């Protein structure tokens, strides 16, 4: 019954698993990082930038394309001003850009002048996607627009993912309470160990043939390839990215040492009732987002060089992890 | 054998889980917060303040009443005092009170005095409530008061629980040693970690259809969601209190930053022969009462919103949560 | 095979368990204290103070067996001058005293001078217990004087507990690697977590009706009554009262603070061939061994109150524990 | 299947484990512990000095075989300055040396002008040595030069132990991410914890009746007899000899304290495309290699001591572990 197997479930973040090296014929520098999310759009590494005010715009899209990855612009400022930031990335030499919108009822207004700004993909980013909201504005936004990738969230286990590829979304998005800035464990009590998020999630994927996009958590290039052997074909970043010259924020001075703002999309500053589930914090300069994306991409190409991986395809499929303790 | 059983049992505290987010219709606004503890008392937030010197006494029992709460005037003081503190509550629009006493010869004249002061709930508070004279106490409070909401305490196993209902307690209180200035794990090697002496306490009381109240431990909103989840009819609050205006003790400065005293009920200078169990110490002052509620119970509304309880009865009954390691 | 069972075994140290609370109709200080260690030997306390050279000496001794317990005058001196601290102590009112000897050639001459003062058990104290030079040694002692309590040791398992009381011994001495100031774990890589080096050798002992002292890793007195719940007679203390006036060291006072050293006996120090297993280190001026005693004695009479202990026999055979994680 | 197999693994660190006392008849000053690699190497000791920039050179190996153990001179050099140092160590009394060699196109020469030096043992060493170019180097090098001792590495699995073993290599080197300035787990995810991944190597290595060295992550003396007992013939060590005078570096002073360069080859300073997987520190200035040598073989002579291990086999055969939580 649902009362005796309240403390059944144990779940895996991680810090408790490492990869295992296996029988390798190919080099950091021959493996493939190339990722089809949807029949229209493939990238060329398996990196999203996140919908977060202090991480993504016109120049955080634009400069991600670049590196063979993607944007997603947020929702945090007026239709136009959203459908205008597409725009400058479309008017970049026709690269891929990805704009959050809602539930809300300004929702048709804003999917419709992002569609006419030339958006490839539309992603319905909320808090928790497993809701009835969710699911409609899923079935609408497919009916109304059956040529956009669609990708709807956020999401951790596989009855939540099912619901949401049933409703007509192309791609979900994995991660409850794994964020560096996210304080909803804390302040909710909910939330999945993002390893196992990803794999329960991957598992129900597996049987529609479709994508997922391991959102959160992610502090250094080792999480990366974790989170994409455990089944995630891409991965959002926040933190990784929120210190590089192309975030939003202006680069600011403190006791000689340079640093970017970091915040959270629940947290009070973002958010202007709901109570703040994110906190707002200093991140070191870390320079232009092109050094850090080789740096973490080499750490990438390293691990599959390691597990024998050609392809994400093969890593996800085959790669074999450890579990350990602290 | 009992020498084989010795180590056999395995318990989990609040840092050991979380909620799994399920299926969700509702909004965190339209979650109902309220708990009948007894066919004579409903609450409505399931929030107590505990019966301590640093922590309840009229002000604070009155602002928790007002927000649907519920203090506990404590008893370390005159039997004449702990009445007049009742009676302001209820000079104070009528509102719900309640009011600790122990199981020593003087509670017949004390328990006399608060219930003619208009006290709507008696607390037999004690360090161990699994007790003769805590049975016997229950037995006789209940057979002269039987108008009177009867709480028992503290336990953390089911025999206990069980013997506490049966001898007419109304409602049994759990926490044997999670409290934050709490010393008795470290001086008496005593204790169930919480999640696990709620969800045993709460598996007896489902058999009797009873309440219980979480006592001890919680340390922010995501572990009141957790207590409640685990089984908790309503929580008992010490130390997210204690830096409240509303609290006992005064608001002194200390290098420019506002603090409040804020100590166990077994330390030296609250039982001013028994060896100190709990410590004294300074808590960051948090402002008004109001204020620490809105927050505490913002976050519980958050988390019925991604287990989709529409109320406290479904989120005990049906929510599930998952292990995880440190 | 012994290849396949390398890592079989799973232990647990004091900080892993937790005393589940019990019916209990006895108040903390009507509890019995007392331990039969021999026939010969019966403490008021279950308390036994270090074989150390920065612990135990004839005040020590005096101090201890004032309380109820007992003082282990320490061998790093020679044999007349630990024979003179044994005659103080039975000069001082009769008061009950032991003394440590090794396996080396000189202890013939200190093992009679000793008996000859006036002791009353002899502690064959070694790092390692399950030696062919500890069972010679054993059996030497037992047969030259039989009516003197003989305790062997170091150990940690149940055959090294069985060969020792077969030998002859008529108390094991448990604990490999548990101290404070040890570094045996680190150095050499051996070790058995305390609580199940306890259990296991307990369990041995239960079979020859005979006692064990739980020695080392005991931090408050709550590791006191969860090392003698997991099946010790008696606690041995070396860190806990090394701080006390009553300690061989002298008083220092370091920025205003008094401060005593301790240090293990396997420290360079102490040993003034063999690499150091200790430290050397300053602890804490505790004041008199009378308030460190009464505070320690206090914490173990409330666990027992918790567990409905009356005396300490039943605490060993029917008390039960529960694990936890960090 | 391997979709359902990814987290079946778990996985031991020296920290995690301690070894079980045994019945002991022999003094740590009488254990022996020497080792037989192959038909043509035998050390008086088992330990292997690092093939690193900042660990061994010909000072370091001289100090090493005069102590009873082996040197690994570092690759990051000409190979005629290579083939100069392992010249000198032979110049000196006919000392055992052993050198580094990769499996790129330049091995040939550098294999050639070693072996013409009289370097005593080849060790292929690698990042990754379950690798097609790792084999066929195997395979190459033992054809070329039948009568040299050949070492292959790094591994961490059964499967690549057999691989390489049945390509013709005498002496496995296990240790993929537990090295002290090793990156590797952070960068690319990827490792295998120390006592798990010698003891699977050690099963395979069983059958085939050849030697593994234990390489990486080991702290102090205690983690060397656990890299042993665990199945490793002998250990290979960076961080404990990094510091020591013996060490290619210069002794530099910081605060009045006196300091030596330690860093992983997979460091920018050590590689001066390839992302860093190491890092660059400064460790404490230890004194001469002879100190710290004795210190350590002092921990491993009581750890035999405690076991009741006469020599290194029975050590490896016979003692036995138990499991431990932090
Ligand atoms: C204040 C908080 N803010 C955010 C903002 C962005 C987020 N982005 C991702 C995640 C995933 O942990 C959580 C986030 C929370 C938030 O929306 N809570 C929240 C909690 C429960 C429910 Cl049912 C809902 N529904 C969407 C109405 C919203
Ligand atoms: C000194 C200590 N003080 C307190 C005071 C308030 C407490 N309130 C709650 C809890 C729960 O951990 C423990 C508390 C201990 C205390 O009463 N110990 C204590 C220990 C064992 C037993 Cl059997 C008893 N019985 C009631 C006689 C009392
Ligand atoms: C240096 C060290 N010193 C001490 C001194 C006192 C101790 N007292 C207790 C314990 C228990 O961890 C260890 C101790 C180590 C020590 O004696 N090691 C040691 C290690 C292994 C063996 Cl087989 C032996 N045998 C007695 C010859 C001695
Ligand atoms: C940059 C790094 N540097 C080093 C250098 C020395 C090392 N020595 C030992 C270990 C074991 O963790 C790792 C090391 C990494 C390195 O070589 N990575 C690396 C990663 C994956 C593969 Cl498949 C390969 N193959 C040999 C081409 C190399
Ligand atoms: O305030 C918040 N609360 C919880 N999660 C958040 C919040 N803002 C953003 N997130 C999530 O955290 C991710 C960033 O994770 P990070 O890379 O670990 O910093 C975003 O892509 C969101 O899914
Ligand atoms: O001195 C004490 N020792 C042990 N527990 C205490 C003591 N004083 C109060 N408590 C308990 O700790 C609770 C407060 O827990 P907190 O909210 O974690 O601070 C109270 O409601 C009591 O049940
Ligand atoms: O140098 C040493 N190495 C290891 N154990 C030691 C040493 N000296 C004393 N011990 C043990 O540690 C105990 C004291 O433990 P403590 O009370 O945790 O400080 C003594 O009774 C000895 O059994
Ligand atoms: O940069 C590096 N990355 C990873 N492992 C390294 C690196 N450099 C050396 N190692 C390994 O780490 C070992 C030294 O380990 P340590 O004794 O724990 O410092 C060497 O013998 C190598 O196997």
């Amino acid at each position: 019954g649902s009362w005796e197997s309240k403390f059944a479930k144990e779940s895996l973040t991680f810090d408790d698993v490492l990869l295992i090296p296996a029988q390798s014929d190919i080099l950091p520098k021959d493996v493939d990082l190339s990722v089809q999310l949807s029949d229209k759009v493939k990238l060329n590494i398996p990196v999203i930038s996140a919908g977060m005010d202090t991480v993504t715009e016109s120049k955080m899209a634009i400069a991600m394309a670049r590196q063979g990855g993607l944007g997603v612009i947020h929702k945090n400022m007026g239709v136009e001003e959203q459908a205008d930031e597409v725009q400058k990335v479309k008017r970049s030499g026709g690269l891929l850009v990805a704009a959050a919108i809602g539930i809300s009822k300004d929702t048709d207004i804003r999917a419709q002048k992002l569609v006419e700004a030339g958006v490839d993909v539309l992603v319905i980013d909320t808090a928790h996607g497993h809701s009835k909201g969710v699911i409609d504005q899923v079935k609408h936004i497919k009916k109304t627009y059956p040529e956009i990738t669609l990708v709807a969230g956020n999401v951790a286990t596989a009855e939540a993912t099912k619901d949401l590829f049933e409703a007509g979304a192309d791609i979900v998005k994995v991660g409850i309470g794994p964020g560096s800035i996210c304080t909803t464990r804390v302040v909710a009590g909910v939330g999945v160990p993002q390893i196992t998020a990803i794999y329960d999630c991957a598992t129900e994927a597996r049987k529609h043939g479709k994508a997922i996009i391991a959102d959160g958590g992610i502090k250094f290039s080792g999480d990366i390839i974790k989170a994409l052997a455990a089944g995630g074909h891409a991965v959002m970043l926040g933190s990784l990215l929120a210190g590089t010259e192309e975030s939003p924020g202006a680069t600011e001075i403190f006791q000689g040492r340079q640093y970017k703002v970091y915040r959270g999309m629940g947290s009070l500053g973002a958010m202007e009732k709901f109570v703040p589930e994110g906190i707002e914090g200093r991140t070191a300069y870390k320079g232009a987002l092109q050094d850090t994306i080789y740096q973490l991409m080499g750490g990438v190409r390293a691990g599959m060089g390691y597990t024998g991986s050609h392809d994400l395809r093969e890593l996800r499929e085959e790669a074999q992890f450890t579990r350990m303790g602290p």
